[PDB]
């Protein structure tokens, strides 16, 4: 399904590759764009980040959320390609 | 019957789903809504609290509080969809 | 019920925002309000830790001394704001 | 029986040596394959996971299944070794 | 009576506090005191313990070796008081 | 929120510009506006020490003493632009 | 109490000031005071380190050690500081 | 016993001793002297380690391994020690 | 890929061999070709400095402001050797 | 075992002598010839990344790299040596 | 506080002002005042060297013996002026 | 203990006086009394050097070896005086 599509994007080609110290990063200029909270997100596994985010917002929401952030974050690089993987998923459904 | 779709509704789409650890923090937020009781709720399976729920309000109240809840901890995403099926047999029977 | 309502205040704007290693040093500093106990404390999930307060002191007694525990471990940000919402519960019912 | 070697092979050459952080990352990807569930699989030791599996497909799709994933997750050591033994036994059979 | 004096001394005094980690220590090394058993003891709520422990020795060479062991574990500081208050209800009864 | 862009302020145009020799440099002279301590400050993270700066003070407080310490420090040519900064932003909530 | 009094002398007059480096050093110097151990220390939380320190001796033999090593790793600034604190609380129980 | 004096060996003069980080590199060289296996080593309590030995090979074969062991990971130290007070005890068995 | 040919000349050919007085310079002109920053700079191996460079830009326009670069300090030996093997790669992939 | 023996030269002869620094620029110039990535590879223990690089190719194709790569990053001397080992083990076995 | 004004004196008006190649000379007459060290003194950046110096006399004890040393290495005109600049907080505390 | 004195002398009096400089040239011909290694010992803090020599020799031949270093390196000022405190600790025990 287009959702279990998303999710291998958003977990093999994002965070299977993304470090630490800037997940950090994210932390602190995070709740900018989702209703979670703070002492709440200190260590969550990827995994369970992930899972929080989807839970809340979506697949739909959580993915066009990660892209804004990844342009922010200086991240362009991985952001273009992002959203060129995207383009590609979407014209199979359009 | 009508009772019967309803309960469907609670027990697959509902319990069927949702895990524990949330349950133990709907418990902890409980005795709101319905006219039960403490130590008594702590360990009840799905099937025993759902009975004791309608036993007591019924088929009506006991989803009218669920979908209520389930829009306090949280817990949206499964709220919007109840309440679009509830719609859904609610049309069957206007 | 004010009840309810001083529950909603200790966990949601309380515990559901307060981390960790910082718990470990409240329990270091415990046992000097509560009559509770030691390796009885050592692992006690947020909602249990709240129930165990209250079924002893209660929500007048607990609260209180939460309070008084916040101004302590300098947590003064989180001190003054449980102190003017408890002062707005408080005009409710004076 | 067929049944019970392959039960063995599953559980004795497979679970038996397989780890856990791996199993998260498992279980993040379930569902692609077998029609089971969510909340439900996250706490069920390895012989309820794998009795849950068979009672749903059984001992073919079940090992079938196992073999894509094993391939999926990287993991190609052990689904190179499963496919040898799956060989080995199918001769007996043949 | 004694008995039941002692008894409390042992619950409320002993394991009413005593930790967990320890008691693992404490059950590597234990069946050095006692005719009891392995695979037996391990899963067993501190009251069940207790009460095999009595139901073997009983109230007398049971606390005389809990005494023993508190003082082997290194444990001297509940060993020591454990000692004084046994010497104190001693007198009661001289 | 007034909160979230002052943030932004401090760390994309404060803490991401600024050097390290002068940190140490401003910890040898700190302490004088906050009430933080000693050896607690040696090494803590960028996002760390703001962090517990706004734990302490906030961001209304917190960055009044940093206009001022930047001023001190002879960086001038910095604290022109956060002050001008500053005033753009009151502007907009006067 | 006189003990909670002595460790908040400890922990916040004590150990919420001293850095690490020089603990390391303390740590190689130690086991000459208490009968603890070694690989044993290497990693303990503050908390944990006077906690099993007291454990062992208590509020009493544990802070004139503390004192006596203070005096040893040439802290004398701090040394003198707790001495006129103890002689303090103990004016307190004269 | 025999048997239990040697638990008190490997346990007290043992892994009451030896740190950590050297476990892990013992845990990379396992296997090479017990039946036991992979993924299921990798987090096992100290306690919890030496009980599935000896429930393989036991007291006899279990020490001789160890001291074996001791003697490749470079610890000759701790190695030399018990060899000695392996023969302290065969001594009184002779 | 010829990716990992133009790091193999940008490290092996150009940094393995520039010194360092020179870099100092070099930094000193920078961010005339690289939207990076100042203090940001300061303090970053070699390794460091390329792979955020790549991180912004690419293999591709890196390689070509460095190019530029090595042509304006007065660089020229090098930087005719840089373009010649250059145009040695571009030839096996035209 | 011949698998045993080989990560006895990987560990004890190759990696327990080779220092850091030159860790970095293997890194750099690593994923040639092993399908593993990026971010993932930055900070993994030596026995980490050993059981890692095994977990995919094995002891013969990981060998094999490590001896190839020792010969691209000038590393000869320790070249060599592995060379020489590897026919004497070879030998054993032909 | 006093203190901070007198470290104001020391960093601002003191090592702010003064060279090196005289620093040089000061540590070669150094020891001659204050329970320090060699070898240990070599390169201490001014922070460092401030702070040991109070770490272990103090605000007091230091800033005498620096007007002390400050008259021995001729240099007067710097000492008049501190001296002064110290009788004029001194008035400020009388 | 005559080996913690032995250590004081060491620490005290040995290392917390000798530079660094020296210490690599001290690296570049160690080796020749130690059964230590390379690579290994590049960063190795003053403390984790002494105790890898003491878990090896020990405080009675890593005193030894360190007294005959010292009079190699031209170093004769430092080991006369190590010499004389050696003999007079050694009277203390004849």
């Amino acid at each position: 399904a287009m959702e279990s599509k998303y999710k291998e994007i958003l977990l093999l080609t994002g965070l299977d590759n993304i470090t630490d110290e800037e997940l950090d990063r994210f932390k602190g200029f995070l709740s900018d764009e989702f209703n979670i909270a703070t002492g709440k997100l200190h260590t969550a596994n990827r995994i369970q980040v992930a899972t929080l985010m989807i839970q809340n917002a979506g697949a739909v929401s959580a993915v066009m959320k990660t892209i804004r952030i990844f342009q922010k974050l200086n991240y362009m690089l991985l952001a273009k390609r992002l959203q060129e993987e995207k383009e590609k998923v979407d014209k199979q459904y359009k």
